């Protein structure tokens, strides 16, 4: 199991513009287009993103290209982020994937705000960190996905995904 396979499981794949769990305009593999209510604002960002006239529809390849960029951006952001880098460096391979998973989902800014949880992960206090992460709007809104990531952190294995 790898990061791409993990996120493909959590985000799904859709070739037509759609609304995410939060109501925002998304396409492909969790690729957020805009927070704006307008489908037109979305369709424009989409053509900007692909470099063609899409009229809200893309190919598998295009969805994958976008997915490649996003995971990459997610990894570079963690590495560049002063609060995230140290946690990431302190972690094993599996748990590293889990942190990338949250960053792709909520952005660098959101994860960086989970101060207490980050501190417990860095300290390797698994169980405590798992209970703390569950106390968030994130877990309340997408419980099944949150549980999967959280177990990944608690255990250090791909069990939740297999
Ligand atoms: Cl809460
Ligand atoms: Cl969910």
């Amino acid at each position: 199991m790898n990061i791409f396979e993990m996120l493909r499981i959590d985000e799904g794949l859709r070739l037509k513009i759609y609304k995410d769990t939060e109501g925002y305009y998304t396409i492909g593999i969790g690729h957020l287009l805009t927070k704006s209510p307008s489908l037109n604002a979305a369709k424009s960002e989409l053509d900007k993103a692909i470099g063609r006239n899409c009229n809200g529809v893309i190919t598998k390849d295009e969805a994958e290209k976008l997915f490649n960029q996003d995971v990459d951006a997610a990894v570079r952001g963690i590495l560049r982020n002063a609060k995230l880098k140290p946690v990431y460096d302190s972690l094993d391979a599996v748990r590293r994937c889990a942190l990338i998973n949250m960053v792709f989902q909520m952005g660098e800014t959101g994860v960086a705000g989970f101060t207490n949880s980050l501190r417990m992960l860095q300290q390797k206090r698994w169980d405590e960190a798992a209970l703390n992460l569950a106390k968030s709007r994130w877990y309340n809104q997408t419980p099944n996905r949150a549980k999967r990531v959280i177990t990944t952190f608690r255990t250090g294995t791909w069990d939740a995904y297999k």
